[PDB]
């Protein structure tokens, strides 16, 4: 395996879906304390208190449902997850899909056609990789 984090966005999260010629709009991997660690080209402009608040839902399930999930100020409605492990959120034309590893956080955004269990499917095949080799 590779020797860098990037390799996980551009050779499995970018990577058409399942040969649909469809892919993710957007992919990025964040540390656990927040700051980013690899992106795609077209990754939004994510901000500090929108990263705080996805880290602190994937300890407090249920600590977005008031607000929604923001990002890059777009706001998109929390649907069921996995607690601790899994967030996702949904958007008129799309949605968001985040999976937590030991050291990081997988995230990946859509838009039609691509749908939520594809997100699901990207996302969360390449954090469970990450956790079996310890990260
Ligand atoms: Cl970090």
């Amino acid at each position: 395996g590779s020797g860098s984090w990037q390799t996980y966005v551009d050779e499995h999260l970018m990577c058409d879906i399942e040969g649909t010629g469809q892919h993710l709009a957007s992919a990025a991997i964040f540390g656990t304390d927040g700051n980013v660690w690899a992106k795609s080209s077209s990754f939004p402009e994510f901000k500090p208190d929108e990263i705080n608040a996805i880290i602190k839902e994937f300890s407090e399930p249920g600590a977005l449902a008031p607000t929604g999930l923001f990002l890059a100020g777009a706001k998109y409605m929390v649907i069921q997850g996995e607690p601790g492990a899994v967030i996702r959120g949904k958007k008129g034309a799309g949605g968001i899909c985040i999976k937590k590893t030991g050291q990081a956080m997988v995230f990946g955004i859509y838009e039609e056609p691509v749908n939520p269990g594809q997100c699901n499917m990207v996302v969360e095949r390449l954090g469970d990789y990450l956790v079996d080799q310890g990260m």
